């Protein structure tokens, strides 16, 4: 395994004052990169949608819905809040085996039309991170496209390990 390193979180900005409730909802992944995300032109990444419902005790139950084998599947987990607003942690993280860190970080939004999230999980000691381009419909600017690309480069991906998932309807309606 080679794997590009996530970068300081120095370098991963916050959005600062985050207003929890005004993010809640679903949310179309339109853009997908990390050091384990690979652009693949023979079977390009299918479009899916994660929904966050804030509890209860404001620690947000992120479902995520994706279209695979000509079935829906539906990977559910809990994001606990950490160090700051904006800031999350996995939550019941002795559920999945190997994982020893699970860091999510939403860098920026509008709330109601689009947001980048940064993701950074420590899984069998090796070190994987992630940024999401998600958007509240399933096509967005290019204004917003290519910002997303060069923060992605920003945090050493080269375009090779930026994708943008092609919009599909099942499922995620
Ligand atoms: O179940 C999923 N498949 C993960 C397959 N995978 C790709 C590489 N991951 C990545 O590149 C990655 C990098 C940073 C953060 C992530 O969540 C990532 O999946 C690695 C599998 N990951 C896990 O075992 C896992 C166990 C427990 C919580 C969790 O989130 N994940 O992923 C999955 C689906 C939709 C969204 C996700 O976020 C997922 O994780
Ligand atoms: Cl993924
Ligand atoms: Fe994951
Ligand atoms: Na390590
Ligand atoms: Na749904």
């Amino acid at each position: 395994s080679d794997l590009i390193p996530a970068p300081p979180l120095s370098k991963v900005p916050l959005q600062q004052n985050f207003q929890d409730n005004q993010f809640q909802g679903k949310w179309y992944v339109v853009g997908l990169a990390g050091n384990a995300i690979l652009r693949e032109d023979k079977d390009p990444q299918k479009m899916y949608a994660t929904i966050y419902e804030l509890k209860e005790d404001k620690s947000y139950n992120v479902t995520s819905v994706l279209f695979r084998k000509k079935k829906c599947d539906y990977w559910i987990r809990t994001f606990v809040p950490g160090s700051q607003p904006g800031e999350f942690t996995l939550g019941n993280i002795k559920s999945y085996p190997g994982l020893t860190s699970y860091l999510v970080r939403v860098v920026s939004t509008n709330y109601n039309q689009h947001a980048m999230v940064f993701f950074k999980k420590v899984s069998q000691n090796r070190e994987y991170f992630k940024i999401t381009l998600y958007g509240r419909t399933k096509e967005l600017t290019s204004e917003l496209k290519e910002n997303f690309i060069r923060f992605s480069k920003s945090l050493g991906l080269p375009e090779n390990h930026i994708v943008f998932p092609v919009p599909i309807d099942q499922c995620i309606d």
